[PDB]
C-alpha cells in the first residue's frame, strides 16, 4: 500500500458500495484499517 497515489484519477466502487478515487487510493486506505 504505496503513502502515495498517482494524480491520474480512476474512480473505483468496492462491493460495499464504497467510492474510491483509484485503486492506489483503495489499497492504501485498506492499509490503514489492517
Amino acid at each position: 500500500c504505496p503513502q502515495v497515489c498517482p494524480a491520474i484519477y480512476q474512480p473505483v466502487f468496492d462491493e460495499f458500495g464504497r467510492m474510491y478515487s483509484n485503486s492506489c487510493e483503495m489499497q492504501r486506505a485498506r492499509c490503514l484499517r489492517g
